[PDB]
């Protein structure tokens, strides 16, 4: 039975050796995190509008003025290839048989060229700084590879502690390998190629990426600029200030700190206050969860682990699926609170509990 | 042991098969909906008023102006025959028994005459428009009948997603029959007679008929006309402007959009702004729920499930027990909260939770 | 292990036959009321008054002007005798050794003046109406032998509908009986001792027993009178203005109406309203539960089951037991809050939550 | 796997008889207020600040004007020689090595002078109250031999209720002793060396210690006064009025009252009253929770139970461990909500829930 998203978790945990399906899964220390990004969607019901003609509905939207065709994208997750064979090629595949963007991470199995040169989809690039040198090379390679959009990670200052990992001793495959790092040359002798090579055998990245810093990458970034990984309207409205073209409220999907805020607790007031594109993560499982954020004001709404668990129970034809239930999901809410098009949505078809 | 409804809900699921009871008691979705459905009566409790003269006590009340034994109804629902053999029959004969009124479903195993024929009690008719001429054509057997009262169900624009028929590959009974639509003749060949008759090999509702097709309706049928699914007092207020003598509140117990709010959260509201009769459905299984939503000022409350369960486990017999079960409750729950009458019910007696 | 009233209530259902612990146990319906009669106590948490001198402590109070021990008593129920032999004398001689009143039951299986005649404390009449000439026969009985207090329930104008009851078929044991009710002749013939007797044969009290009733009662006895069983403080301020001199506020023990509110809801409402002794019970099985009540204001709480338990497991010596461990208990509490005489609490040493 | 407090717990369990680790993790009657110590974290969650340059932390902070390596302290709890060997030094030897203050209780099972002789931290003094005379001698020892801080407990004024105690006849080990009370002399025959020999030979403090008496331990100690076990900003008002330097909001980790606020329900308040210094404990497990009171105002939090863990689970080292878990943790957190220095935390990084 595979009619939800939940019957794919169920596959995937059958599929998956433990340690895997672990470091997928797991949230940060009690996993509090996950069960109120979880929880907090109720907070919210529906008060659908009747005797509205729903036979013509419209999914499509533009996100970053861009048209797509649904307000969903594949979020970045690092490791894909560790829950099925090239992972991330499957997913980009299925996104763009969606008409979605797909977000290559940093931390991916298959490198930023590689991917753009099987994929001719809407590639987005997330960015984690390590080393600036190292980034910069980076994001000029998916500039000259044709990503359109670049979007930085900003809440991995530090690791998580993720203590379902701690108890599996969890270590990268051993077949898999950090692609985007690789021929990051090495014997070169002084300062950088040395507090370089020194930064990329730490598992740390650079704790000092500030405002200033991300005024840099504003201008080494010709295009669509996003940061995630935000919880706070005053810190949506400082990206926008300092450049960026929108941003995306996340936690990190419970993964980084366990006590933080759901994004959707801020979801209104960002909207409100930037005047600009807010995405949001975390949580996300149900049409409904969708629909919920949408109607609150987001822009678009990314998948993590909703689509890795069709990745890890069926590669590309289990994220086809799981995007295709997720779409006629929408669609089905869309048709049964009243609002035809899905970019007509507003708080008016929300009640708060 | 049946001394109330959950009694018979248990004895309906020891009877039934379980594709039945599944189709029967599941929800949409996570099943969320039902739940809340039966929680948000905890949201009030009773102040009882003492020292009250309650040695005589009536549950006489008017419905849409007409008087009937207690403020109860038979709701509509379909496929009944599933449930019992002549399922539509034993519902209505027992409502009748107990002097209340009985709605027959468009989905009905019971044809619309048939049971005009064999049931002299207070029949309404609850009409899904699938083809506006067939639709037609059921008003008016319906008027010609006898039926002395039209409800329009609006809530099934599109289909729930209810997984449990998914799981059990639910397929109707193939000793039961849509009865209402037997007849709707054939070979006839041009647009209608064609796209009627596509529209029947489809089991999807005309998600077009809006406000513009109610009032289309509102002229078809002489006598009260009430607009069932509304979730909001906006709608309600609406439908009476458009016509309607008044609204059932209800989100279809659940069935259709698992995050829907309960009626129960708009009835005062829709009270207090439609100034006309706002009757309500989904989640009432105690004496003590009904209570509640005439309190807030429900005219009155119609059953689903209560007396389905009654029909499941004991036919005919089973539902007449059920409603003198609950008829007792009611009666005993009025004496406790010292309001002999049930027309006196106001929100005096509640304190909100 | 008896160290608080639930040890006592673990070792009653241990002693006593399944029935009888059911009658005892048991509440209204869904039984949501007597959870939520424990529950309703958590609304309040203590902020203690460090560095007072608490090394002499007083649980001495006035109860309607007269000092007893401690502000509790031993509240009236019926069918003692069923969970102990001679059970009323027993939780009387408790009740008097611990310095506090006993409260004897309309439904009391030891009658009024053979209590009075085998125990010197301070006995109080619970009343019940069946028929006005015997209701009438057994206030002046009560009067002519030395009961100090009358106290009127008006909550059981109908039976309540406990299910544990109906599944047990439970019926009063065969060895007991309803004493009060003992000699009331027969043979005579005419309307009264005949519309009396067939009250009699019937378990249904007279519910047309309202506040002109009261105005009869309240020139019949010459002492004090309270009424119990109120739910809001209007109707616990129309007793004061209708003669009484005080009142219970109570749910019966969540045994009539399962979705009734807590008294504790309006406790503190009726305090201020009636500004005359208002007494509590339902609910209460811990010192703390009690300290919160009389802080709030109440002038006594009236123990139900707590007392009962000891009963049903050790006689008499486990009601003194019983009663022993919560003086303890809510001394203990009056010095670890602050409040060395507890005529001094206030709502200054609540925390609402 | 020993990676975080609960592990250490669930070590300790396994590793001590049954009747020590109810002492330890044992609370008050029905153990609600353990529970809501621990719940009442998660009335607040993070709202992390992006951006910000954490590549250099401090954990250093002022307490009581000095200046340790992180704002915690061992806090005083008696018999940890019941929990391992020498456990009083074992906790003031790892607490010595973190840099951070210990404090002895007055139960301690390691006198003043001898912990002073082997151990050059900082260590405080805890002190109960049973007699006047013999109080002054241990805070003249303790002032004598180095102690740095003296701490009043105003908490214990009568024993809390344990059942788990009771249900094990919980006794002091046999080859334990209460060595602050070795060689109090006796013999000695009149008033005083009478009252006080009564005094010890029985386990009650001194039930009369009041504002009054604070004011005479105030005079008689000269370095930093602390009282310990407010849970209230007019106590903690008060105690600075009547000369203290600071205040420890506290409940003692649930083990006395069971239905007392938690201290964090006055945190706010306390600091915003009072303008002072005020440390709290009571159910602080994970640096989240310690993060969140400093966050709130709190100068310092002092741990109970987590450390007792770690000493029960492996002695010393254990000790070690649990600090260090801790220290990382609460680094981690700082490093992940934006706040680098410890110092700079505020309540702008949380939400209130
Ligand atoms: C296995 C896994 C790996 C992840 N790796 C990254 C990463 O490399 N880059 C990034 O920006 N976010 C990363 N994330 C976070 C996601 O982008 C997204 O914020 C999160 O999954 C949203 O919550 P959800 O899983 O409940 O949908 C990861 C999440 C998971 C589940
Ligand atoms: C088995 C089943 C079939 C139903 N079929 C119909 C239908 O044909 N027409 C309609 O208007 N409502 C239909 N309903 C909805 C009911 O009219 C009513 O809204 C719902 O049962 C109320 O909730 P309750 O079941 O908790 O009482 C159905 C409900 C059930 C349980
Ligand atoms: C077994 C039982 C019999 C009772 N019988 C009577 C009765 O005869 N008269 C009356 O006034 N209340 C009666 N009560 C109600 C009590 O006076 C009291 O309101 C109730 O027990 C308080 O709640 P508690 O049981 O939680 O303490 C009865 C309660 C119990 C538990
Ligand atoms: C086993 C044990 C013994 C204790 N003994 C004392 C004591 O002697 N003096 C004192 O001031 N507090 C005493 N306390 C209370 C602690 O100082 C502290 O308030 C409490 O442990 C804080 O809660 P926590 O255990 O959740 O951290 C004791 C606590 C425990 C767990």
């Amino acid at each position: 039975n595979l009619f939800n998203v939940e019957d794919y978790r169920k596959l995937a945990q059958k599929r998956l050796p433990k340690m895997v399906y672990d470091y997928l899964e797991g949230g940060a220390e009690d996993e509090y995190g996950v069960k109120h990004n979880r929880d907090v969607f109720q907070q919210w019901r529906f008060k659908p509008k009747r005797l509205v003609d729903v036979s013509r509905r419209s999914l499509q939207a533009e996100v970053l003025g861009k048209r797509q065709s649904m307000p969903l994208l594949i979020g970045p997750t690092g490791l894909n290839g560790a829950l099925w064979p090239k992972g991330d090629l499957a997913l980009a595949r299925a996104a763009t048989k969606a008409g979605i963007p797909f977000v290559l991470s940093t931390a991916s199995n298959m490198s930023i060229e590689d991917l753009a040169r099987q994929c001719d989809g809407d590639l987005w690039f997330q960015l984690y700084v390590i080393h600036r040198e190292i980034a910069q090379g980076m994001v000029l390679k998916a500039l000259h590879t044709g990503y359109t959009t670049l979007v930085l990670t900003t809440d991995v200052a530090v690791n998580g502690y993720r203590e379902r990992d701690l108890h599996n001793r969890f270590k990268i495959p051993p077949f898999l390998t950090l692609k985007n790092f690789e021929g990051i040359d090495l014997g070169k002798m002084d300062k950088a190629n040395l507090e370089m090579q020194a930064a990329l055998m730490s598992r740390q990245m650079d704790a000092s990426f500030n405002w200033e810093a991300l005024r840099w990458l504003r201008d080494l970034w010709p295009h669509k600029l996003l940061v995630k990984g935000l919880l706070s309207a005053e810190d949506a409205d400082r990206c926008i200030a300092e450049g960026a073209d929108g941003v995306i409220l996340s936690n990190h999907g419970g993964r980084q700190l366990d006590c933080a805020i759901s994004p959707m607790e801020v979801l209104a007031q960002s909207v409100a206050k930037t005047g600009k594109p807010v995405l949001i993560d975390s949580g996300f499982r149900r049409g409904s969860d969708i629909v919920k954020a949408l109607a609150l004001g987001a822009e678009a709404v990314l998948l993590g682990r909703a689509t890795l668990y069709g990745l890890a129970a069926r590669g590309e034809t289990g994220v086809d699926e799981v995007l295709t239930l997720l779409k006629a999901d929408i669609d089905r809410t869309l048709a049964q609170i009243g609002c035809p098009d899905i970019t007509s949505l507003s708080p008016d078809y929300l009640q708060n509990e």
